Formats: C-alpha cells, sequence, structure tokens
C-alpha cells in the first residue's frame, strides 16, 4: 500500500525524486516518527537525516565536465558544479534544514520567509521576509521539512516567482509529505523539483500527515 | 572502460557494495584527485565523502523490525537495528574516517591496528593494536580508504580473526580500491562485505593505485 | 581609551560581564570586523567566537556542589548546575547563535521573537513568537549579536516579563554593545545580567555602531 | 591543599598556563571524572573541554597587529597570528585532541608520534612517528591529556629536538597533570611552554594521578 503508494506519486510525477529508502533511513525515520521520542534524541536524527537529504537534493544543480590530473600525474575526467545557488527557508520548521544546508555549502546564502495562513479563512499570508537581493539569477533550495495542504510552500513559490526567480530552478527540500500536497504543488508549478524522505498516506481534519510525525517545529525546537 | 571493470567487479564479488556513483560524488572525488587542491579544501571534501560513506556502510548491520506509535496516535513500522559494533581504523590513513564514524554514532568504540611492512623484506608486520576487549563478540567496520595490494588490509583482518572476531561480521569500509586489490581479499577472506566509492584501473609500477588520489594519509594529515 | 570606556561600563553595571580580551579574541573581532572578508570566513570566524561566548554567558547559571568518585575509588568535588534553561533568540541576526547554544547544549529549547520597528514613529513592535510553554520556569539566555540603542532588546524582555519569566533570570547574551544600549537595559531591568565581547564608542545617525562590523545579519545570512 | 598546590607550581614555573577555574569547567571535569559516566557522554564532554583548553593555548603563539577598515568605513586596530603551526599528537590518547585542533585551525597540518615503555625496561622508546617535513619550520601544539610521571612527552619533546623544532617553540597542550610531571618537563625542558586544564595532587603507588579520571584514552575510545 506503501509501495503502491510510493510508485503512483513516483510514475505520476516525473518531478518527484524520492530518496532511497534504505534500512537505515527507515531506522531514522522510526525514531523520529516516535512519540516516545525525547528531544535531545529527536534533533539528533532529524539532523543526521536532514544532512542526507540535503546531499540527495544537491544532486539536482547542474554540472559540467571537468578534467584534472592527479599527483600521480594522470588524467581524472570529472565533474564541478558552477551555478549560483542559496537556500530560503519557510519559517520556522525550515529553518531546522539551514545548518545542515550550511554543513555542506560552506557559507551559502540563506533566505528566510515567514508565512501565516489568515485567521478568518485561512488563506495563507507573506508576513515577513530577507532574501539575498540577487536571487533572480540563482538555484534556489527551497525547505520545508512537511508537506500537507502545500498551502505554505505555494506561497513561498508565488512570491519567489513575483520576484523573477524560474520556476525550474526551484528546489523543494522536504522529509515527509502527503500525496495531497504533492498533487497542488505541481498543479500549479509543474516545472519545480521535489526531493522528499517519505510520503504518508493521508491527512487529517486538522491537516496534519498520517501517519506522519506531529509537529514538527515544535518537536525540533521543543517548543511542544 | 571503467563501466566493464565495474560490472565484472560486481560479477564476480557479490559482497562488494559499489556507492551510487552519484554527480555530487564524482565532483567531490574530482576535487580530492586533484593535484593542486589546498589541504583545507582536501579535508573538507573528504570528510563530507567519508560521511557518505559511512552512512552506506551502516546499512550492511542487521537490523530488528519495530512498531512504533506517533503522536498522531497511531502506529508506524519501523525497523531498529540492534547489533554490537565498534570502528577498526587502520593507522594512519584508516584514522581520517573515525570522525566520521563518530558523527554518526556517538560514542561507537574504536579500535586502532598499526601494520607497517617491513623495510626490506616488504612484508605487513602487526606493530601496534589497541582494541575493546570484547571485539569477539561485535561487527566491526574495518577503515581504511585506499586498497591497492590489500597487502595491509589483509593483515588486519588476520589478527582480528584470532582475536576471535567472525569473518561475516566484518565490514571493510573504502574509499577507492584497486580490482586486484579486490581479488585478494575476497580470496583470502570470501566471507567479508565490502563498501566502496571508487574503483580504479589498476596499479602502477610503484603499486600506486591509477589514476588514483596519491598518498591519502599523506594528503589528509599534511605530512606532504 | 578603550580601556577608559571598557572600565568605566564596568564599574558602573556590575552586571556586565565582558569576556577577557586575549589576542585570539581581537583577533577574531578584528577578522570580523573587516568589510574585506568573504562570507564563508565571515561566518566560520563568527560561529567561532559565538561559541566561546555562550561558554562564558553559561558560567551565569547557578550550580550545586556534586561529589563525585574517580575511577580510582577517590572522591571528587565537584559543582553540578540543574537549572532549567531554554535559549530566545531575537530574529534574524540573534538566529545565528542557536547553533552555538546547540553545540553545547544537546537540544536546548530555542524560543523565537520578531520584533520589527515602527515606520514612521520608531517603536519596535512585536510581529511574531514562539517560546516554550513554560518559560515563566526557565532561565533565558537572550540571544542578539549587536546592541545599539537597545529598543528592540528592551522590547523581548517586556514581552518575556509578560510572560512571567523573572528579570533576574535573563541572561543577554551579546556579541558587541554600544555603552548607550547597554545604559537603557539595565536602567530599564536593572535586575538582569549581560554578557559581552566588545563595547564600541559610538552609534550613527543610521544607528550603526562604530567602528562596530555593519549589518550583522546580513553579513551572516548573506542577504546584503 | 589544592589552593596551596596551584600557588607553588604558578609560582615556580612562570612557564605553565592552567585556564580559569569557571563553574563550568570544574562541571566539566565533573562529569569526565566520574566513574559512572557513560561513554557517549564522556566524549561529549571531553570534546568540550578540549576546544576551550586549544583555544585557550592559541594565545601563546605570536601575533602581529592589524589595523582594518569597517563597514562603516573607518578604523579598527585587530591584531593577527601569522605562524606556521601544526598539532603533533602523543599516540594513541593524544589522538583525541586532533578535532578539537582541527576544528578551529582548519587544515594545520598534524604529525603524530608513537611512544612506548619497554614490557621490562619500562624504557620509553619511540615506536612510529609521522611529521610535517618542516616540523623545525614550525611552532608545535604537542597534545597529551595526562602528564604524571612525564616519561612520555619528555621523550616526545627530545625527538621533536633531534629533528630541529627549537624548545622555545612547542606548547604542550595538556587535560591533567600531576605536579611531578611539571617539575619534571621543566627541569628538562625550561623553556617549552604548558597549557593545562587541572593539576592533580599526587601519583598512586601505580603511577595514576589522583584523584584523577583514570585511563583516558580507553574512557575515551571505549577500550576500558
Ligand atoms: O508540522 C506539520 N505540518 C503539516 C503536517 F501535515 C504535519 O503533519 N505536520
Ligand atoms: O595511500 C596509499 N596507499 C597505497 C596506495 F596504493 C595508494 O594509492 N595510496
Ligand atoms: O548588524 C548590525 N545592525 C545594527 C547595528 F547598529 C550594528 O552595529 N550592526
Ligand atoms: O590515563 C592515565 N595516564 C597517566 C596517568 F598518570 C593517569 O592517571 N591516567
Amino acid at each position: 500500500q506503501e509501495e503502491s503508494i510510493l510508485q503512483d506519486i513516483i510514475t505520476r510525477f516525473p518531478n518527484v525524486v524520492l530518496m532511497k529508502q534504505t534500512a537505515q533511513l527507515r531506522a531514522m525515520m522510526t525514531i523520529i516518527r516516535d512519540k516516545e521520542t525525547p528531544k535531545e534524541e529527536f534533533v539528533f536524527y532529524a539532523d543526521r537525516l536532514i544532512r542526507l537529504l540535503i546531499e540527495e537534493a544537491l544532486n539536482e544543480l547542474p554540472f559540467q565536465k571537468k578534467e584534472v590530473t592527479t599527483p600521480l600525474d594522470v588524467s581524472y575526467h570529472g565533474v564541478s558544479f558552477y551555478s549560483k545557488i542559496c537556500g530560503v527557508s519557510i519559517v520556522r520548521a525550515g529553518e531546522s534544514m539551514e545548518s545542515g544546508l550550511r554543513a555542506v555549502c560552506r557559507g551559502v546564502r540563506i533566505g528566510k520567509i515567514l508565512i501565516q495562513r489568515d485567521e478568518t479563512t485561512a488563506e495563507p499570508k507573506l508576513i515577513y521576509e530577507k532574501l539575498p537581493a540577487d536571487i533572480r539569477e540563482r538555484w534556489v533550495m527551497l525547505l520545508d521539512p512537511m508537506c500537507a495542504t502545500a498551502g505554505s510552500v505555494c506561497k513561498a513559490i508565488e512570491v519567489l516567482l513575483r520576484l523573477g526567480v524560474k520556476e525550474e530552478r526551484i528546489i523543494f527540500v522536504n522529509i515527509l509529505a502527503a500525496p495531497q500536497g504533492i498533487e497542488r504543488v505541481f498543479k500549479e508549478y509543474p516545472k519545480v523539483r521535489m526531493v522528499t524522505a517519505a510520503v504518508d498516506i493521508c491527512l487529517n481534519s486538522r491537516y496534519y500527515i498520517v501517519p506522519g510525525i506531529g509537529d514538527f517545529g515544535d518537536r525540533y525546537f521543543g517548543t511542544m
């Protein structure tokens, strides 16, 4: 059923890459998913998993072939990545991915976007934002652990687009998604790329994925 | 070329586990092999590459299965890793990987084995060792980044078998190997697992792998 | 003249703790005060200094004596810390410090506060906040790299106080201050402690500290 | 008692540098000294202390003045550290300190020296060494957590001197020392510098420092 669900997302949206479901990724997901998990532990594995997710997403950047010469003085043919990029996090749950992103891309520029779903309706509203100036010319690693309704990421995307970011240069990095948020995301912005660790089954009346993980941001920041 | 070699090696040696040759992987490999790379950059990228490799490798241990219930108060079918392990680094080069093991496995016990081959005779002698008392009952991640002749890792496997470690409980973690190294290891110890990041074409007259990386230990620690 | 400002500040405000001015500490500040330093470098050293700075601030927590016995089976007279604490960051600049608090306090609870000065006038207004539930009972490490006029940091405290946090349980962690701000902080909230690394002589019309460091937040996040 | 102690040595040996005995340090020492603290923790806290210890030693190096210009387009008179350095670990316990060193000094060259006391004679002898080719041109941070009798470090020093390093250019970085140890190092190489974090009362009948911490290397690497 998971299977059947993984593959359908997969045969269905060529734009998503599903991180390889190794025994290890699964163990990590287990610890994180578990309610019994203390904060010290949760942060540790959450951080552990995030480095892996990023390392994977980084493969969507573009690269050229580069050839070098070894100390043995022979030629090796490889590649290099030349793109200007930056990471944008959606406050606050997205903030927990910055570190991972910064651990591998030393000094990478970081934008932050604050979105709040309206009280009356629940239309999502852009509250605050600080983005690199020339973000129009960069590839963007859009950071957000959970993808329920996709309400927020979609808003985030709306704004990035507004500023001139090309849809095709946006890499949505995520941990846990819902078939439904996946669908809305590609229905509005088919050109984006989305890299995820996991797809769960359904969404709750409170719009929490399930089986899910609970409130990620509170769990990670300890604002339980 | 490389694809063939890769295929055959993969075909005659089923306990080899070559890492996913992603574009990021290659790129790291690219910077690490370059003769011009400054020491600070070499180290930084080695560690990065190293972290991914350890993560690959941990997938070789046995894992339980575990059902957990989430904050959504429903259950999750996870997995848990229940074995007892340790890291054994082959001094000095293998030491470069310890940190990576420790980054992912906090407090993991670490054993060290200094093998050195004799000046005239050229043979590997055991010169220094300091291991965990119960290594007999553990899974060992043997760490040594280069594998050319397999001359020394073979001596390290021998002493571990004399302390009573099970052969099939040894996981040999490596960055770069030569086909000949591979053949040897598996000829003497068919029951080990080996996880590697790259397999080079062959070795030169001086028994250095090529196109290779040079002297890993020397480039990592700064003694050349 | 530095000394002169350092001491006059030091004798007037019993509650401020200045870090010992070491050649290395000054070497870090030199690098980060300089306009020519690259993002990757600025971030490195800012992270470096921050860690020393928290380590310092943490000695303002209360601790009990504890006696243990050494592996030698002789007793040693320790001094355990045991109070509940949490860090609270002032978005955005302050957030650069949480990583340091987390480096040293595994899974420490983190609270975020977003305050924006008011356009027409100039009063700092609470834009958004997310704190631990039981914060009234914790000691708080309030983080904000800079302290010009102190408006923002007098607002964050105001809200803290209203949430019930006891004033003498608040530790203000700061890299750089202007006397002026140091003055408003204590006139308003005499009972709180402030730990800082440097005090600069003056403030400019745009409210920047001089010779100071420029806009900390953007140089660290690279939105400059 | 202890105070009479730090007093005599600080008085008799002008090149010793004890770190500030702050509450946390004590606290830290308290956890690492306890016989019931588990491996994961012992390492976490040892690393934490070691990092402060190294920041401290880094101050022993020569430094230049440097005036920079801040973004406020004004001058700042900093300092800069210009010497060539490298760390040299006394294998195996000294190895635990490399990481600290490498966390603050990226890419520093690291030399290693393994010295053992003969099984019968007790004489300490050089067993293995790999060091930067130009160590004589550098300032040496010598790490060894423990200094009892000082047999080991004295021998270490001796080989660096045979290699040509300047006695005055060696900074001996230590976690715990016994008076006997200090007096010996000084009688023998009065020109070196020693930065330590604590000085214990004495040696057991068996040559262990008390109250001590026991075998560091074993508690650190997990060989206990
Ligand atoms: O933090 C969360 N956001 C959205 C979700 F659907 C969920 O489970 N958790
Ligand atoms: O460090 C190394 N040892 C052996 C080799 F063959 C090689 O290439 N590198
Ligand atoms: O980042 C900064 N903002 C405001 C200041 F006054 C200052 O010195 N730095
Ligand atoms: O590990 C140790 N080495 C040397 C000592 F003197 C001691 O007490 N502990």
